[PDB]
This record gives C-alpha cells, sequence and structure tokens, in this order.
DNA sequence: CGCGGACGAAGCCACCATGTGGGCTGTCGCCAGGC
C-alpha cells in the first residue's frame, strides 16, 4: 500500500469527495469476491475548511487543479504479533433488521459498538474501539450517481495487539465496516 | 500723378442689526414527515 496526506479545495458534499479521490487516478482496478470484501481507503481529518483527509492506496496520486501545491506522499509496505502499536479507525456500527413498509440502521450504546468492532478485528488484532453513538450526502445530480441519504460514523483508537498478522493487514488493506467510501473503512497503526 | 488711407478740427462740465437642516434597503438551517 502507500499512504498520502492530502486537501481537496473548491467539498459541499460526501459523493463528490469520493469522486474527487477517484478522478485523480486513472488506471484503477477492482477484485472482488462474492460476499467477501472489495479490494482505496480515506480517514477525514479536518472538514470545517476545505478538508485535510488522509489517503491510503494503491496507484499512485498526482496534485490535480486546486489541489497542494505539491505532489506529503510516501509508499509503506508492512508488524510482529504480541507488540502493541498505534490503532485509528472510523465504521458504521449497524444493525439490518426487516423494516415496515431491509434496513442497515446492549445492544445505541457504548457497549455493543465495542461488541461489534471486536467482532470486526475477530482473530487479526486485538483492540479497544473508541465508542461514538450518534453525516448528510445528497446526490450532485448527475445520472446514476447516488441519491440521498443520512448515516453515523463512530471512531476508535489505542494500541492493538495482533494475533495474526497477514490477516489484521489484511483487514488494514480491505477495511472495517461498511460505507468506505464515504470516509470509512481506515485503520491507521503506528510502533508504541 | 492719382488715389487711398489716416489724422485732425471741435464741443467739451464736480454711534448699533441677524436664525437653519431629513430618503434608502434586503434573507434563510436543513431535512423529514404529515396533511
Amino acid at each position: 500500500t502507500w499512504l498520502t496526506k492530502i486537501v481537496p479545495d473548491l467539498f459541499r458534499t460526501a459523493g463528490n469527495l469520493h469522486r474527487k479521490l477517484i478522478r485523480l487516478s486513472s488506471d484503477l482496478g477492482e477484485e472482488r469476491i462474492a460476499n467477501p470484501r472489495q479490494q482505496l481507503l480515506f480517514r477525514i481529518e479536518e472538514t470545517r475548511n476545505e478538508l485535510y483527509l488522509l489517503v491510503q492506496s494503491h496507484s499512485p496520486l498526482r496534485v490535480d487543479r486546486l489541489g497542494p501545491g505539491y505532489h506529503q506522499m510516501r509508499n509503506l509496505d508492512p508488524l510482529d504479533k504480541g507488540s502493541r502499536v498505534r490503532y485509528r479507525i472510523v465504521a458504521s456500527p449497524t444493525k439490518r433488521l426487516g423494516r415496515s413498509e431491509t434496513q442497515r440502521l446492549t445492544w445505541l450504546r457504548g457497549a455493543a459498538a465495542e461488541e461489534w468492532w471486536h467482532s470486526r478485528a475477530a482473530a487479526n488484532g486485538l483492540e479497544l474501539l473508541s465508542t461514538y453513538a450518534q453525516d448528510d450526502v445528497r446526490d450532485p445530480g448527475t445520472a446514476d450517481r447516488s441519491r440521498k441519504i443520512r448515516h453515523p460514523a463512530v471512531r476508535f483508537d489505542g494500541e492493538a495487539v495482533i494475533s495474526d498478522v497477514d490477516a489484521v493487514r489484511h483487514a488494514v488493506l480491505n477495511g472495517i465496516g461498511r460505507g468506505k467510501s464515504y470516509g470509512c473503512g481506515l485503520l491507521s497503526l503506528a510502533l508504541i
């Protein structure tokens, strides 16, 4: 993978955030499996002005119109088990259930979000997830370009001893939780 | 030598007072639900 610090300017909506992330990468690929996760990822870091954002990626980004005045960028290749390292992350805990008139949506509170998350990591890296328990988007009018929704993210943080390296790294590259294209998924680690 | 231009010749009369005015303008919170 490879990491960059980038910052869009004029961002009014989340979908245009997605599009500004894909229009700077020409050769794009998508390798999918029926039920498993798709194989960029990204995290919103400062949103009231322009919008600074950390991107994880496979294909190299170069500045575009109204981009940075420079191409930071580093290419990284990943992490010994038993050792603790800093984590991080935004995701959307949900419960899907039959809806009157299907619906994404202990169990809310800060304890089934912790249950949900450590479910997400599973045998990979053991961690503690900052529990949130509370973003809107609409289509920019372009045909076949989504529509309008709501949503709710949660950020999580600390050091996460990993129990399987290739598989937590697998999780780092695949992403944790739905809506990866709308801010979620990216797990960030650092040595303790 | 002739014509044209310029200049000249007058008749002239002389203790103490100040006040006016009035005419041009635009703004949100967003989304969802119910009537």
